[PDB]
């Protein structure tokens, strides 16, 4: 039997939930019949499959103090209706706010609704939208978390949790045994806010050796609010640091890249963690809270260090760029974990977990 998926999420941006969610509708969009729904206007970032349908809500004014109210009915409105009007079998909405928001235009409908976190339960500050996510959540149908450390947090006050990691595009598009010839190339991959924390990796090299900062190049993809920040800290510390802006072939970086920083203070399931692994790129990360040892064995397939620990950083950074024997072992034994993100047993978890809430 085919089944009508219909997705929804506020936009189809870089973000990595935006990432994980064309993953999942390229994938099912042969066998079963894929929409999405999204509150703005914009093509998808990420190269979206033909058979897959995108519709967007209605945009309203927010710029006097009678729009700035009277649109925020009228947007609920339009996704109430676009979820109403929708002949889907399952709804699956992506991001806190945007699953609240979907929790409440559902109600009374009667086609199930399963949400989508993307991040760490913690990442949420605001004690509001924390009181709105406890009290909302036990109303959806089922809830789709990235770590079992979530699991156990939401599972307190939510029937059907399920633990559901994200599935890896380029699993299916780098063969195995693919090799690289590596340029003395180091990288940070992200959006450049707070969170991401890239003044670390500045710090960081900062504090390499001459000898390195000097035959290396550092590379930070992406864009953010801090990146004018960002610029004029490189030049107060007198590094060479090249921001390429926010990159569509981040294929090409990873390909020459021996190592990937990630600085972040709290992460869900870092997308750079796992895409490194396809390419050979050694994994240098701070100890986010919580889920960074699901992802790196230290020294084993990987290095972490402690949130904020620029010197740490240097000198794990030292630590693989002075012996390429010991980093191309971590990235041999990371290569262990390509299987665990591959499209198809992760698209099946997800046709199970729809055919669970389709039969109660
Ligand atoms: C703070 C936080 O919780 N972030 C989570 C959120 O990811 P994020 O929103 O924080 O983004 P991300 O870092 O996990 O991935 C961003 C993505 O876009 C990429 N990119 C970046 C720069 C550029 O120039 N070009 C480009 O394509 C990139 O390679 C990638 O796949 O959702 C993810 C999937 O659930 C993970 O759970 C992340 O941990
Ligand atoms: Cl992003
Ligand atoms: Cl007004
Ligand atoms: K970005
Ligand atoms: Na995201
Ligand atoms: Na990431």
């Amino acid at each position: 039997m085919m089944m009508k998926i219909s997705f929804i999420i506020a936009t189809l941006n870089s973000g990595g939930a935006e990432r994980v969610l064309v993953t999942l509708a390229n994938a099912l969009c042969k066998e079963h019949e894929v929409s999405i729904i999204k509150f703005h206007t914009g093509e998808s970032f990420y190269k979206l499959e033909n058979e897959v349908k995108v519709t967007s809500l209605e945009q309203f004014r927010f710029d006097t103090l009678y729009h700035k109210i009277a649109s925020r009915f009228k947007k609920f409105f339009a996704l109430r209706k676009a979820l109403k009007e929708s002949k889907a079998d399952v709804f699956i909405s992506f991001l806190d706010t945007t699953n609240i928001a979907c929790i409440l235009a559902n109600i009374g409908l009667k086609t199930p609704l399963i949400i989508s976190e993307h991040s760490n339960e913690a990442y949420l500050k605001p004690k509001t939208w924390r009181f709105l996510r406890r009290v909302s959540y036990p109303f959806c149908d089922a809830l789709s978390v990235l770590g079992s450390s979530d699991k156990v947090y939401y599972e307190r006050f939510v029937k059907r949790v399920k633990l559901l990691l994200n599935p890896c595009h380029f699993s299916d598009e780098i063969p195995f045994d693919s090799s690289f010839e590596k340029e003395n190339l180091v990288l940070f991959i992200g959006r450049l806010d707070h969170n991401k924390n890239p003044v670390m990796f500045l710090k960081a090299i900062a504090h390499l050796d001459k000898n390195l900062q000097e035959n290396y190049k550092f590379v930070i993809a992406g864009d953010g609010e801090l990146r004018q920040e960002l610029e004029y800290k490189v030049k107060s510390l007198g590094i060479k640091v090249d921001f390429l802006g926010r990159v569509e072939n981040v294929k090409a970086l990873y390909e020459k890249a021996k190592v990937l920083c990630l600085c972040s203070f709290v992460e869900g399931l870092p997308t750079v963690l796992i895409e490194s692994l396809y390419f050979e790129v050694c994994r240098i990360s701070s100890s986010y809270y919580n889920g960074a040892k699901d992802l790196i064995k230290d020294n084993h397939d990987g290095l972490l260090v402690g949130c904020d620990d620029e010197i740490a950083l240097a000198k794990k950074l030292e630590l693989v760029l002075n012996d390429e024997n010991f980093r191309k072992e971590l990235v041999n034994n990371a290569k262990q974990r390509c299987k665990d993100f591959e499209i198809s047993n992760i698209k099946e978890e997800w046709l199970k977990l729809i055919v669970e809430v389709k039969n109660a």
